[PDB]
């Protein structure tokens, strides 16, 4: 008991300063400046409510604040009261707040309160309530039993301030929300978190800020924590080679590689030698920070597609659009900003299927280099009532926190409906719901939709209007001279009779006049296709009756041309109306 | 007394990036104690693994713990909750205390999964401070561990989705061990027949290129199948010694096998011994086929049992099917060499008695892969949250077993045109296909065979290339060809 | 045309009169309770009475009462029939009045547009040259 | 105020009826009134035995106050029939209560709470 110690120092936490600075005038004053209140003579009976991402240092916060301050403090934590015989958890509970009171002024911190201080309406126990009303009447009792000159607050943290009960909540007036650390703070948590570590001077810090855009304190601190590991991986090599030396016969194990390597570990194990104490270089930082992103992989972001512009040709003006809209704002936001360009809410693809909509988002998502997050299709709708808004309001919350990030709805027709017939009742509440979280987020915020459809009819217009996707960029069939292009770079993603000067020929003629990009694939592929049944010919007549070759030959896409068709029928149908 | 275990590493292989990764995570703070107080430096780590179901995580910590050799707990999720309302609070603490104590040491928690669930989703106090206690303990390792002997926390569950984002944010190095590939299913299968008196004329490429996606516990399923298949020969002839040991005439007229049980009964207490043999290739081939695969979930129906020659006439299509699909399946290096991708698959349309469905039947007997059929639009529930749910796990489980051949009979109910708003179920289950089929999410290894009656009636967005769209037309045969088919 | 400056209109009928004024921002007020989505229509009038003299501004009014030619939607005609009934019972001499905003008149449920109620539709116009420097 | 507390809301009501006139009002009435489900039987019991054992010509009338009516039972809603409106609070209503806050705070001569309360329109 008595007073915390000093394990954790101020100069230990970093990035809180706009929270410490509004902190100080909430634990530091109604603890030191006890005369002044007594003078005064107010009572403070009030609740400092902690709360935020997991992770963002309150536990450390607290203990830091406790020792600097120096009065008297008893770690109350939401498992460390609970007891078995019943009347024992009232006990501790009040002979927790009795010694607060008789060791006045102090502070209490409750760790994890929403543990305790949940619902009351979900569980039927007797031995919750108790305790739930334990807290308000010990609270009260604080409330009353104060001489005016040694005044007691209560501080209390938590990850999940909806979860606590309303009533409790009502009077902890000051609620402090330690949110996403921005650029300036990630540098400074780095600086303060590297401060113990021999460092080389070719480390820039603003890189490491810039690189770490949806990160938390404890990500950096795993982050550094691999980076040690990748500095001490240099001596593990060295102790690797030197004990597979050792060893005799050269080759002992021919299971595996890594097998062996820990083999050969165990073989030894108390042959310990000098670590060497190697300095962390950036490359070590780099490499290390593309490894370890927690905080968001709670499934909320599915894999970056590989897809760069060297698998996309033409539609050179929507590459444009999405790079002065998207791709640029995201790498260099001060230019933008600079010029009036806020990072958008988001853009609307729509154009018939085979043009490559999905392939550009691809394309954007991947050069981006940010969080991207893929919608397929409805994946939002549940069978219980209350579920399907909280998946567009909790998909919504990851990407705010994690900005930038690349929101891709594609096929909104089967989530923004045209409500004018009586389509759909039940999922009214799902496109209310996203219209409202879509206004929900703003300019400058980092959030950043990308929608595509195969029908513009279908979408609600309420959607087009600006403020929310309003940005729509039609895609249609590629010119004549654009299939040019889509066949060369097409050809260059297959792997020598290339010829590039006979794929105009070929793109070019009557018979091609109408396909689309996923077209010219399959008249590709069929083209190759012929080329295969050709080998089967040549290699069953001149070696069966009397080698292989998988080279295209130029007649092999003039045979393929008769036999492909078109997609899409009427392209009018699907661009008006 | 927490001593280590003796499943050394030579049990487990085929996760050599997965293996050389822990090494470099695990292998130094727990070996690094020097380097660390050298440092100053508090480190200590949580390394979280998920992933399919046997993969083998119980066994690559087990194993991990057996080669560290230091101090390592134990400890499964059911076995720490106890009688009284806070005697297993105490009981998470008392772990970790002991964890804490006998430092430096590995901690296993076995099934994460099922203590540590999500507490919106658990609102019982108890299951609560559970997780509330293994969240304020796991900073108490890291708060006050004696510098130089630290602990690394270990936990292995089959389904990271209902665990607490806020305890998955402790645990910071999550390995996602995938299902083992056609190189790693061959080193499986090496280091399981490790110690097995197999045959010399063994091929093991042979195994693995015709094990599409088995697990670790089904390729020690198919060891154990060969076993048996090995030790048949013996049991027959132990069957034909007791038969002549007690012949009676007949001892039985019910029937041979249960005359082989009750002859069985008759022994008992007679030891024998089973002199044992190499185990066959043939034999092999015959136990993949006995043992069932993982992917058992009610979702490949039989392959049915009609090859080309149920089949008259219908050269050209046969001849388009074999290059399309067949080709690919069994050769797929060629195609690839080429630039082939998966292909999407063929829409059959044409008046009906035709047989497109016999030919589609036909194309999936020959292909000798994993077959999936759909009749009609079965997919539809009434529930808004399955209609899509069904299509996304079935295209799952069709992903996660490639190659697969998929069958959509009769595409025009389960996938109507949405050109106008007809209905509501259909044009959402609508729209899911169509992002499943070629949006974002590679899907290599998928064929999708869908017949149909009515060839304008499907939305002209599947029709396209990247999805079933090479149409082929299936008529009514000529007059020589009736002569064929009869 | 869409909601460029309908705010505005309403705020400077709201500064002459020099009373309350209470906007709602189209699809907020319903959310996933059925229950309560007729309450929170309930309380905004409620509180409109209690701070009389107040106008009330209902913008993208296409998001609580679209046509019901259709009437199969139970909770729409809930919401639409207690709104309705609400906003009669205070027209005449409580100092309330509603300001029904949207883009398309002809997107509004038919049982408003008659008088009596909110039946007198005014087109806004768009910004003037002198307006567009001044917004530029 | 689950057995005693009804009996101490007996106590209160049957001295009530019999030491008439008298004023009765429970403050906050709805956090009680959601144990509880008993304290409004006892409610409901009490206001019935108010209305058949009166003297017929000195009654006591059950008064209470709410922070929100939606909180109270709604057999207590029919019942609680009768309805008093204290909307935005007046200037003068907040200047009183802005000093009736500030009684012992050491507070200088230069306050003047006039003009607070005339720019302070929307809070309560
Ligand atoms: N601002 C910061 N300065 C220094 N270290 C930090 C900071 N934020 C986080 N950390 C580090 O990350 C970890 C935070 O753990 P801690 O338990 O204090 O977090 P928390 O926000 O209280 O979370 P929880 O609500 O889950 O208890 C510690 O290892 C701490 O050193
Ligand atoms: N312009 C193009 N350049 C390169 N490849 C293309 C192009 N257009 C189509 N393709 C190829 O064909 C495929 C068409 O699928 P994709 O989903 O991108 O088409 P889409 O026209 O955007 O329609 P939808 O997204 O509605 O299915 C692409 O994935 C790509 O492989
Ligand atoms: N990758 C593998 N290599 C070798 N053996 C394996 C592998 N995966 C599983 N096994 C075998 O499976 C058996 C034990 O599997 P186990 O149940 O521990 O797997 P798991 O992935 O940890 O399962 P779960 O996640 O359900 O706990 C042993 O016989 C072991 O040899
Ligand atoms: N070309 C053929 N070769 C062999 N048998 C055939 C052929 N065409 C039809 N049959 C026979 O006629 C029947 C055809 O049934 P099948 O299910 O294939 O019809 P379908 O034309 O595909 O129509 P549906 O759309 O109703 O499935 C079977 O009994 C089959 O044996």
């Amino acid at each position: 008991d008595r007073t915390p110690p000093t394990k954790v120092s101020i100069l230990d936490i970093a990035g809180v300063d706009d929270t410490l600075q509004r902190l100080l005038k909430e634990v530091w004053f109604p603890l030191r400046g006890g005369e002044a209140c007594e003078k005064m003579g107010y009572r403070y009976d009030n609740g400092v409510l902690l709360h935020g991402p997991s992770g963002c240092g309150k536990t450390t916060l607290a203990h830091a604040i406790a020792g600097s301050i120096g009065v008297a403090f008893i770690p109350v934590s939401a498992p460390s009261v609970i007891g078995g015989t019943s009347g024992e958890s009232e006990k501790n509970i009040r002979d927790v707040f009795d010694e607060a009171i008789r060791l006045a002024p102090c502070l209490i911190f409750l760790d994890e309160i929403d543990a305790i201080a949940g619902r009351r309406e979900s569980a039927n126990k007797g031995m919750e309530s108790r305790i739930v009303a334990e807290i308000m009447n010990g609270m009260d009792r604080i409330r009353q039993n104060t001489p005016l000159g040694k005044n007691v607050v209560v501080l209390a943290a938590t990850n999940r301030p909806e979860f606590l009960d309303p009533a409790i909540r009502r009077r902890f007036s000051v609620e402090i929300d330690m949110g996403m650390p921005s650029e300036r703070a990630r540098e400074q948590i780095l600086r303060s978190l590297t401060r113990d570590l021999s460092l080389a001077d070719d480390i820039n810090f603003k890189e490491l800020a810039k690189m770490t855009p949806g990160y938390v304190g404890s990500d950096l601190q795993y982050v550094v924590k691999a980076a040690v590991s990748e500095s001490f991986q240099a001596n593990i090599d060295s102790l690797l080679a030197q004990a597979r030396a050792k060893h005799p016969a050269d080759h002992l194990a021919n299971v595996s590689q890594p097998q062996r390597d820990w083999l050969l570990l165990e073989a030894h194990r108390d042959e310990e030698v000098s670590w060497p104490s190697t300095k962390i270089t950036m490359e070590q930082f780099r490499k290390a920070v593309s490894l370890v992103q927690p905080a968001s992989k709670r499934e909320g972001f599915s894999t970056i597609p590989d897809t760069t512009w060297s698998h996309v040709g033409a539609l050179e003006d929507v590459r444009k659009k999405l790079e002065m809209s998207i791709i640029g704002p995201i790498k260099n936001p001060e230019l933008f900003t600079r010029v009036g360009i806020k990072p958008a809410a988001g853009i609307l693809l729509w154009g018939p299927p085979g043009c490559g909509k999905t392939l550009v988002a691809k394309a954007v998502a991947n050069e981006s280099k940010a969080n991207f997050i893929s919608i397929k299709g409805p994946e939002l709708l549940n069978k219980y009532v209350g579920e399907s808004e909280r998946a567009v309001r909790q998909l919504f919350s990851r990407a705010k926190s994690s900005a930038p990030c690349i929101l891709f709805f594609d096929q909104m027709d089967a989530l923004v409906p045209r409500r004018d017939d009586s389509l759909s009742d039940a999922s009214a509440r799902v496109v209310n719901t996203l219209l409202t979280e879509l206004d929900g987020v703003g300019d400058r915020s980092g959030i950043y939709v990308i929608g595509a459809t195969n029908r513009p009819d279908m979408i609600d217009e309420a959607i087009r209007r600006p403020g929310r996707l309003g940005t729509s960029i039609y895609v249609g069939l590629p010119s004549a001279e654009d299939r040019v292009k889509i066949l060369k770079t097409l050809y260059r993603n297959t792997v020598q009779g290339t010829t590039d000067a006979d794929l105009e020929k070929v793109a070019l003629d009557l018979r091609c006049t109408g396909f689309s990009g996923a077209d010219l694939g399959n008249l590709m592929q069929a083209a190759a296709q012929a080329c295969l049944e050709r080998v089967y010919t040549q290699r069953q007549q001149k070696r069966k009756e009397g080698e292989i070759e998988p080279v295209i030959t130029m007649e092999d896409w003039e045979k393929a041309l008769n036999e492909v068709k078109p997609s899409v029928k009427d392209p009018e149908k699907y661009m008006h109306s």
